[PDB]
């Protein structure tokens, strides 16, 4: 029942008890591990509310207090009367921070308690959503000195009046199928681009076109808005040694901002809750630049470096990969846009895991996501056993809305 | 039931049905995943079902399921078990069994090769000297002057658990490690405890950086005995770099033959506690782990220094740069000396083709993503993008306790 995790590099063993709280299911059974799979009423609501409020009142050292019992009763009466309830500001903020704290796939959680929470529960229209999001973008970007933020739109009611940001991130680049047969821009974003075009967006048909926002308020049909260009901070990619690197014409945007997830707090569902931090360099240099189905630039870089590409065993892919990742970190640092390298980030996560074990009795972590997509075993998380389990408040995946929306 | 796995780079979806044949437990539950945990005497009554399921699988594989030969063999095994408490595998069943344990090894990226395995039957072995001779022959056969051949040697199965055959070494060939009084280590820090055991048992340690350990062998539950592998049978490759002429002066070399000797082979409920097996290396096993783990030879700094990398900040990626160069050096050296090695790109590409073939012809391929993905350049290998299902099929290779923890010393 009490489980140990071992670090195989340092021999340090930690005991996990926090997993006994876990509520949701993992996808695994005693017969089969699904660790590597990417996506595996009034009655229901009150126990979920109670469980959360219990944890909240515990955190402020007022468990079993008058104010604790009074709030529980107040929420009970509210659910019985209205079929739902409203979180106090203090609760919303706690909940948001804890959803991050509980995010098993996030290496950056040492930062979890420094999150700026923007309460957009008063928003009613898509134009309002656009204004809140521009403000989030400008606040988080902070002229390159990035600050973690989440903006929280109104909670789900009957599920026919959902707030959704249709975009997967606040800032991403368009992708277009060419008559040529090749793909211009980001191949990951072809379907969503078509939805935008189909809804009226005038597409520039370039390599690095920032997508408009497609915003849905109160379950109405979504609307297009372009983020003010001057609020989207971008970084041209160059290399400290290779003068030719800039001629590849590569750039990336500074703000990673996930907008397609659902925040669950105390049984309430926040279907539009864009959140942002700052990049770990491999997210851009390994994944965005080098994935076969993304910008896929390994060959072009290898050629400019004049590597022997006739045989895999020359490790030309590996050499080019490192150089691309060097250039990403150098360009962000030179322009003073916050970024963290995978060595620094994983070292921080190990310190954070130790804090969480010491202070909370554990830290749910998904090793498959936490270990960086390059140089895995030269980072300390590679040698760290991790236990993966689901705690609430949480960020959850949810269906893409175009599959779900009735026009 | 059907389970689907998707490849996120190609959108190829595969359907697994083989998982329905899984028996043994994973460690995970519907509430916790233990997929990154490294390590998550049999009654008559339990043995006959295990024998039967294995024999059913064997007979199916030879398209003789339900035949007179199959039925007679079940009966013969049933009678042997009730009369002697155990049974003996036919040579054919043993070969099938060993090949399948490899086929079933979910942490092994090299399984495209599973059907090409030379099985040395050592069940007539009775003494440690006899084990030493079997193992020298395995090493010479497998080495094949650099043209490496996969092989396994199988010593007598467990009886009462008081007469076990064991190879105490974790691999047939490994380098000694010595903790110095000042807390530094000479040689391979992973092998310090075992080196101390070897010295206690009487080994005269050369005390250098690459001393091949002696074999420590236990026959029939007796105290283990020390033997030196003839040096002329131990193929080693000096590590040099194609462009950096200073690389050779780091004084590195590695052995050509990776041979796991500490695992237990389970076939039809029988337990072969001494079953050393060998193939050939994937380059990252040496260049990433053996050379660069902080707990192993740990050479990254010295390499980075010699390359004149900016070592003032991790964000120059000096570690990553030096890591690639070391791994180029390992592949270059093995190739230059005509010692079989495979790079991580080739190996993973071959694994994906193997896995797709298994899904189509066998209904699945249990695989442990945490182990299959190489420890460098993960996402530029096709396995990183492949969803996998991990479950346990028998026959199998299993971990077992280190024998110094369990052995009853005779004196
Ligand atoms: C401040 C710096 C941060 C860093 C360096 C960071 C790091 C990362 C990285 C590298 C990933 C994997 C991304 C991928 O491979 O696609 C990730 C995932 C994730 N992070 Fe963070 N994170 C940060 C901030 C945040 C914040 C502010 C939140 C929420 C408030 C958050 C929540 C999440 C979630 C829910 C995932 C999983 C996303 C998914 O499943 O697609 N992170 N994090
Ligand atoms: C023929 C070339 C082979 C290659 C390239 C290869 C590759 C590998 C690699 C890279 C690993 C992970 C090693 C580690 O990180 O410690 C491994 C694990 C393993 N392989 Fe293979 N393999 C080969 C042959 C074999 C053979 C012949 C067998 C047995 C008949 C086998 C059974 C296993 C087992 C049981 C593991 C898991 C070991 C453990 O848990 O420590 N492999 N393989
Ligand atoms: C908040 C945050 C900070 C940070 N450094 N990184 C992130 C993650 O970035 C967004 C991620 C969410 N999975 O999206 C990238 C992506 C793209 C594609 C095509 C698939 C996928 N799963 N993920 C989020
Ligand atoms: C047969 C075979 C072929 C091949 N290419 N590689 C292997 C595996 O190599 C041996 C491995 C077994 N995991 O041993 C390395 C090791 C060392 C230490 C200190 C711990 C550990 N778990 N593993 C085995
Ligand atoms: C199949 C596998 O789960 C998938 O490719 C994963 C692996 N690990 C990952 N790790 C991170 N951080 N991000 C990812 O998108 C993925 N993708
Ligand atoms: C804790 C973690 O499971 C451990 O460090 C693993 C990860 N993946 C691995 N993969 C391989 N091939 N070999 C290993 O030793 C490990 N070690
Ligand atoms: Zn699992």
């Amino acid at each position: 029942r009490f489980l140990k995790v071992k670090n195989w590099e340092t021999d340090v063993v930690l005991t996990d008890t926090l997993h006994l709280k876990s509520t949701l299911e993992t996808g695994c059974t005693e017969h089969i591990c699904m660790g590597s799979i990417m996506l595996p009423t009034k009655d229901q609501l009150f126990p979920l509310a109670k469980e959360f409020l219990d944890q909240y009142y515990s955190s402020i050292k007022r468990f079993g207090s008058k104010a604790h019992m009074d709030r529980l009763e107040e929420v009970n009466k509210e659910i019985e009367s209205t079929s739902t309830y409203q979180l106090k500001d203090t609760e919303l903020i706690y909940g948001a921070k804890h959803a991050w704290r509980n995010a098993s796939r996030c290496v950056g959680r040492i930062q979890w308690s420094k999150l700026q929470v923007f309460d957009a529960r008063d928003c009613t229209t898509a134009h309002g959503m656009f204004n809140y999001i521009c403000n989030h973008v400008k606040y988080a970007t902070n002229k390159g000195n990035l600050r973690s933020a989440i903006t929280i739109f109104p909670q789900r009611t009957d599920g026919k009046h959902d707030f959704r940001v249709w975009n997967s991130q606040l800032i991403r680049y368009a992708g277009y199928k060419q008559p040529d047969g090749s793909t211009l821009g980001d191949p990951a974003n072809v379907q969503f681009t078509e939805i935008c075009i189909q809804q009226g967006w005038k597409a520039p048909r370039g390599r690095f076109d920032v997508l408009p926002l497609l915003l849905q308020a109160n379950g109405n049909d979504p609307e297009l808005f372009q983020i003010p260009p001057e609020l989207v901070l971008e970084v041209p990619i160059r290399h400290p040694k290779f003068d030719w690197f800039k001629d590849l014409g590569l750039k990336w945007y500074g703000l990673p901002a996930v907008s397609n997830m659902l925040l669950e707090i105390g049984g309430l569902e926040f279907s539009a809750c864009p959140f942002s931090g700052w990049y770990m360099g491999t997210e851009i240099g390994v994944r965005d630049c080098c994935d076969n189905s993304r910008y896929n630039i390994l060959e072009e870089v290898a050629k400019k470096m004049d590597l022997d590409m006739r045989k895999t065993s020359s490790l030309w892919k590996d050499q080019a990969l490192v150089e691309i990742n060097i250039a990403v970190l150098y360009s962000f640092q030179s322009d003073k846009v916050t970024i963290v390298d995978h060595h620094s980030a994983t070292e921080s996560f190990i310190k954070h895991m130790e804090n969480e074990y010491r202070c909370r009795g554990g830290c749910p972590a998904d090793w498959v996501w936490i270990v960086p997509p390059m140089s895995g075993s030269i980072t300390p998380v590679f040698h760290q056993e991790m236990l993966n389990y689901r705690l609430t408040p949480s960020f959850e995946y949810q269906p893409d809305p175009w599959n779900t929306h009735v026009w």
